[PDB]
């Protein structure tokens, strides 16, 4: 029993980090066989903020001018090379704590594990979501720049995030490990700003769905609704759309529980029309959407 924000183990991912410095900066890099990859904007100035020319900027670098260093242990760069918004940074020496792994970009709505650090030492492991506005809640500070997400599945650590910028807003903005952005964010300087925000439905029924299986059942009752009517229900108070997959997926834990998926959506309709009324759910006074699925039956059994 029990629900928690639970990461996966980051014992993978921590003996890739590395320290990458460029000039006065220096933030962290993922060292995967013998490339190391990191955020490109190490090889910025600060007068080169307002509109870089990155393939510029890195023309006139040489390989001698990356320090990178794993623990207390530099690694000679013997070339370099943009892909998108990543540096990747071929070093003389592979990797040996290399773990089978895939580089795969995710949706909104999906969750991940961050392992945060500093000057390539991990700090921290905490649990993330990317919001359908394509940021991230994290928690990071100065200094945290090229820390990953990724997800495990077996063996095999999944990367799906590389850590670039925090928004005015707090809330945090990056890459896939392709140097992609999620998102409509740039690595220069502008007044960009996370776009407005949705809850992720389809993550609140799942997490309702933990409650009922962790013997929170207060809000539970005997009415079902059509789809249609509730996705009324859903525009109105800022909910994403559920799709007929929303309810296929959450088809084994209705299994589970014996409540079926609209049956509990009618449950949802009543707590945003009224609210909890001073009671909790899971430990939570509001509507929890940063679990999935499969975060849901991972924990669950
Ligand atoms: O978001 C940033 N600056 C505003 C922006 C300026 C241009 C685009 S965003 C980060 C903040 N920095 C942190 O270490 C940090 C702090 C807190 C939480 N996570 C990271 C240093 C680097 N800095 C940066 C510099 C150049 C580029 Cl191009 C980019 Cl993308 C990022």
């Amino acid at each position: 029993s029990g629900f928690r924000k639970m990461a996966f183990p980051s014992g993978k991912v921590e003996g890739c980090m590395v320290q990458v410095t460029c000039g006065t900066t220096t933030l962290n890099g993922l060292w995967l066989d013998d490339v190391v990859y990191c955020p490109r904007h190490v090889i910025c100035t600060s007068e080169d903020m307002l509109n870089p020319n990155y393939e510029d900027l890195l023309i006139r670098k040489s390989n001698h001018n990356f320090l990178v260093q794993a623990g207390n242990v530099q690694l000679r760069v013997i070339g370099h090379s943009m892909q998108n918004c990543v540096l990747k940074l071929k070093v003389d020496t592979a990797n040996p704590k290399t773990p089978k792994y895939k580089f795969v970009r995710i949706q909104p709505g999906q969750t991940f594990s961050v392992l945060a650090c500093y000057n390539g030492s991990p700090s921290g492991v905490y649990q993330c979501a990317m919001r359908p506005n394509f940021t991230i809640k994290g928690s990071f500070l100065n200094g945290s720049c090229g820390s990953v997400g990724f997800n495990i599945d077996y063996d095999c650590v999944s990367f799906c995030y590389m850590h670039h910028m925090e928004l005015p807003t707090g809330v945090h903005a990056g890459t896939d490990l392709e140097g992609n952005f999620y998102g409509p964010f740039v690595d220069r300087q502008t007044a960009q700003a996370a776009g407005t925000d949705t809850t992720i439905t389809v993550n609140v029924l799942a997490w309702l769905y933990a409650a009922v299986i962790n013997g929170d059942r207060w809000f539970l009752n005997r009415f079902t609704t059509t789809l249609n009517d509730f996705n009324l229900v859903a525009m109105k108070y800022n909910y994403e759309p559920l799709t007929q997959d929303h309810v296929d997926i959450l088809g084994p834990l209705s299994a589970q529980t014996g409540i079926a998926v609209l049956d509990m959506c009618a449950s949802l309709k009543e707590l945003l029309q009224n609210g909890m009324n001073g009671r909790t759910i899971l430990g939570s006074a509001l509507l929890e959407d940063e679990f999935t699925p499969f975060d849901v039956v991972r924990q669950c059994s």
